[PDB]
């Protein structure tokens, strides 16, 4: 974080867009930014009133090192110096992409296209050898065109409130997001959220339905994903599309297909 350092003064608070237990993302007014150009809306990721503060640190410290990239919010600036530190990022005006498919309940290319812009973008985390801990429908955003964001809602989402969120060890987990290594063994590699985005495929094309719909989470529900099984497929998918997840749902680890490999699947339906 060497020349991200933007002048608090000069940032205009708004509307809280989202709150944790800990932290919240608030709308903003920045003045002086991109190219100075007349104030434009920008997200300011913060924590409500120690320990915690860290872990923001963290957070930013991996922003102005990832880079940009069009399927990732980006870093516009921060606020380290004298007060509470603050993440400014890019605004999405649509919100987050779960909320704003049940809102639905837009044409079939738009859901593929979507599929393809997260998949493009986590090609450019894996790239940087980067793991997701929590890829889904919740944690990525939209924008004024028709192109998404991939982010994280930590500090920013109650967790704790979300029924999502599995208590399985000292802390809640997306458990029906998670590779069944992870489940058992704990093992995170880019494989794994490769799962994790097969589950991410079908709420998209579920139109943001909770996964394993009817079926909550239990003792039984660790033993079917042990069994290898699968989800059926969902209404506004096509047969093309369903492979593409279930071979994102092989049990074993080293059969899902890389993310490089998901754009090229994908990108070829145009
Ligand atoms: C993913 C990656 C790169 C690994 C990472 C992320 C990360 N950490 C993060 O990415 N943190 C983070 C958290 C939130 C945002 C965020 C939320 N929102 C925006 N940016 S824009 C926006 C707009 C919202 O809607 C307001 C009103 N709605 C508008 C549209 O209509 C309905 C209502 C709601 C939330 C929201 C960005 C980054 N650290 O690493």
């Amino acid at each position: 974080d060497l020349k991200w350092e933007f002048p608090r003064e000069n940032l205009e608070f708004g509307k809280v867009l989202g709150s944790g237990a800990f932290g919240k993302v608030m709308n903003a007014t920045a003045y002086g930014i991109s190219k100075t150009g007349v104030s434009i809306q920008v997200a300011v990721k913060m924590l409500k009133e120690s320990s915690e503060r860290e872990a923001l640190m963290s957070e930013l410290k991996m922003m102005t090192q990832l880079g940009s990239h069009e399927n990732i919010v980006n870093l516009l600036g921060a606020c380290t110096l004298s007060g509470p530190i603050y993440l400014i990022f890019e605004y999405c005006c649509y919100g987050d992409l779960l909320n704003y498919l049940r809102s639905k309940r837009l044409t079939f290319e738009d859901l593929l296209c979507f599929a393809y812009q997260v998949a493009k973008g986590m090609e450019f985390l894996e790239f940087k050898s980067c793991v997701h801990r929590d890829l889904a429908a919740r944690n990525v955003l939209v924008t004024h065109g028709k192109v998404v964001k991939i982010c994280d809602f930590g500090l920013a989402r109650d967790i704790m409130s979300d029924s999502n969120y599995v208590v399985r060890g000292n802390a809640r987990l997306p458990v029906k997001w998670m590779a069944p290594e992870s489940l058992f063994e704990g093992i995170y590699t880019i494989k794994s959220d490769v799962w994790s985005y097969g589950i991410l495929l079908w709420e998209i094309f579920s139109l943001g339905v909770n996964p394993y719909p009817g079926i909550p989470v239990d003792a039984n529900f660790y033993k079917l994903i042990q069994n290898g099984f699968k989800m059926d497929q969902p209404f506004y998918a096509t047969e093309e599309i369903y492979i593409i997840m279930q071979s994102c749902w092989a049990f074993d680890s080293r059969k899902r297909p890389s993310f490089p490999n998901l754009t090229s699947f994908l990108g070829c339906q145009l």
